[PDB]
């Protein structure tokens, strides 16, 4: 193997400029870092300069370098959606034509006309909310009236809210499973089905940790199902582990922040081990993208790109670093939904003692699991072209 570990890192949502195909997702003039380097009137990010974003595009406070550290372009969406699931199953291999569903209006009334057929309760709310909002508003009506609290958020979720003394949760959880086959169709496909049990009082309400979820595998044997079955180590940090629903996962490691996520990226390199370490980083996306926040974005931003020197000093001679994102999601933006953009691409390995240079355009994400699959020798996916003998 030319590599024995590959540290493969996306930043959720940071996309870097509106895609060919842009139009037709509405997210025309989208543009993530550009956007927060404008607001943040100079986004300072010393590191990923040095690696060569700038070179990829030039910023306000991200400038180009004559000597790049690794290797660096842009990758093309390929696939029909522009959410999580369709990015991160495109990185690892995989083309997928059918897109995941948001629902900003709420659920369409022939879905939850069904459920209450098939469940015999009734269901009120049927709205994006958080939480702590919908329990607060809905939440006694549910004790009294033994209905079913459904909602949504910004991503593709269908969450299910029931009181644990009065809805019992192994009930909950068979009425889960039966919105989760609902959802597996095209008018309405939800990539997760959320259980939200809760206890308390009117004026009090606290969400239990029995919460469970109801994913979708991917369409498809992924890179990492590929590698877990030639014996190779697959560590996933963050929600990895969810967004692929645990195929071709060895190891699960849990995060609470951006900088918890790069402590366990840490941790994986003080590892010994041979394959993959995966890890996403979520607040991006879910804290101020979704919430078209480019102030906290910014910092976030700026925050994550000073953790990188004590990575770039952990990583040895057979190691690489990919650094890349998922899709867009711009703070400055109509809407709560991702935007269709290019994602950045930077390929790193102290072993380049001569810098790196500009590869091609990756015309699909799945370029990453095409040169992840090449490297440890398995089985090459259907989709993607790798660049490992670029590097
Ligand atoms: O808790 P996570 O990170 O798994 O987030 C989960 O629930 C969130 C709702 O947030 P809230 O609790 O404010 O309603 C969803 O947006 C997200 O898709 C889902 O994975
Ligand atoms: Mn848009
Ligand atoms: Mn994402
Ligand atoms: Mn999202």
């Amino acid at each position: 193997n030319k590599y024995k570990r590959i540290f493969l890192v996306v930043m959720d949502s940071v996309g870097i400029g509106e895609a060919p195909d842009a139009e037709q997702f509405g997210d025309l003039g989208s543009d993530t870092i550009g956007h927060i380097a404008e607001h943040m009137n100079g986004l300072q990010m010393p590191n990923m300069v040095k690696l060569g974003l700038g070179n990829i595009r030039e910023m306000k406070g991200i400038s180009k370098v004559e000597k790049p550290l690794g290797y660096y372009t842009k990758m093309q969406e390929k696939s029909t959606g522009k959410d999580t699931m369709t990015g991160h199953w495109e990185i690892m291999g995989l083309y997928i034509d059918t897109p995941f569903q948001v629902f900003p209006e709420g659920f369409p009334k022939e879905l939850l006309d069904e459920l209450e057929e098939k469940t015999g309760r009734k269901i009120i709310g049927n709205k994006p909310a958080s939480g702590t909002e919908i329990l607060d508003e809905l939440g006694q009506e549910q004790m009294e009236t033994g209905s079913l609290i459904v909602y949504t958020s910004a991503d593709s979720v269908l969450q299910i809210a029931a009181h644990e003394e009065v809805v019992p949760l192994d009930e909950l959880y068979k009425i889960c499973k039966i919105a989760r086959e609902l959802t597996l169709d095209e008018k309405y496909m939800v990539g997760r089905v959320i259980a939200r049990p809760f206890v308390g009082e009117p004026g009090n309400f606290t969400r239990t940790p029995n919460r469970h979820d109801y994913a979708l595998k991917p369409f498809g044997r992924t890179v990492m199902n590929e590698l877990k079955d030639s014996d190779y180590d697959v560590i996933a940090i963050g929600k990895i582990s969810d967004i692929y629903d645990g195929e071709g996962v060895t190891e699960s490691l849990r995060t609470k922040s951006n900088m918890d996520g790069m402590d366990k990226l840490v941790d994986t390199l003080n590892m010994d081990f041979t394959g993959l370490s995966f890890l996403n980083l979520v607040d991006f996306d879910a804290l101020f993208g979704h919430r078209r926040d480019p102030q906290g974005y910014g910092e976030a931003l700026q925050e994550y790109d000073a953790r990188l020197p004590e990575v770039f000093a952990k990583l040895k001679e057979d190691d690489l670093l990919l650094i890349t994102a998922d899709h867009g999601n711009d703070p400055i933006h109509p809407g709560t939904d991702h935007t269709r953009e290019y994602v950045p691409l930077l390929a790193y390995s102290p072993s380049m003692k001569e810098g790196g240079q500009e590869l091609p355009l990756r015309q699909t994400f799945a370029d990453i699991g095409a040169t992840v699959a090449e490297n440890f020798g398995v089985k090459m996916p259907e989709y993607g072209t790798s660049f490992l003998n670029e590097l």
